[PDB]
């Protein structure tokens, strides 16, 4: 398995526009268009990416084209990652499963989220899996969205895909 398929699963692909896990204007696989509550801006920031990457886009979209998305939002990620102290060196120090796992994270709630959790952090550091795993149990990120949170965790506890077989 990889971080690509990892998302798949944990955002699925949907062609047209949906409504975040916060009710935000999101489409194809996790591309979050705009926080604002209105649904032309979702279509206009959507339009926006799409003939860019003269035709429109109504809230659908075509695969590839979220693909193409989705493509950039995760190198978004490592870029995120690596541009940040506090993750740059806990990304460096993972193996190739848990390196997937945060990427997840930074994915999920961006850069600066996941460089909150900075005791979670530290556990992750020093190899300190299940003490690591048990930590990031407590936080609004795995209280708001525990399914999402149980997977990466486990990732993080045992350092396998086991959650996503």
């Amino acid at each position: 398995m990889n971080i690509f398929e990892m998302l798949r699963i944990d955002e699925g692909l949907r062609l047209k526009i949906y409504k975040d896990t916060e009710g935000y204007y999101t489409i194809g696989i996790g591309h979050l268009l705009t926080k604002s509550p209105s649904i032309n801006a979702a279509k206009s920031e959507l339009d926006k990416a799409i003939n860019a990457a003269g035709a429109n886009t109504n809230g659908v979209i075509t695969k590839d084209e979220a693909e193409k998305l989705f493509n950039q939002d995760v190198d978004a990620a490592v870029r995120g990652i690596l541009r940040n102290a506090k993750l740059k060196p806990v990304y460096d120090s993972l193996d190739a499963v848990r390196r997937a796992a945060l990427i997840n994270m930074v994915f999920q709630m961006g850069e600066t989220g996941v460089a909150g959790f900075t005791n979670s952090l530290r556990m992750l550091q020093q190899k300190r899996w299940d003490e690591a795993a048990v930590n990031l149990a407590k936080s609004r990120w795995y209280n708001q969205t525990p399914n999402r949170a149980k997977r990466v965790i486990t990732t993080f506890r045992t350092g396998t895909w086991d959650a996503y077989k």
